[PDB]
């Protein structure tokens, strides 16, 4: 609710895999980042700064 950091756990944003965007899915969140589901097939995001939700 109100997102739990930055955003919500299956929010689903962007990771950004090698300088293109990918599309990532979020399975846990960070302090202000995420560990999504890479589109590439990762897990990981990185940190608010860095994602564009």
């Amino acid at each position: 609710v109100s997102d739990i950091s930055a955003l919500t756990v299956g929010q689903a944003l962007k990771v950004k895999a090698g300088q293109n965007a990918m599309d990532a899915t979020v399975l846990e969140i960070t302090k202000d980042g995420v560990r999504v589901q890479l589109n590439s097939g990762m897990s990981l995001i990185v940190r608010a700064e860095h994602l564009v939700f």
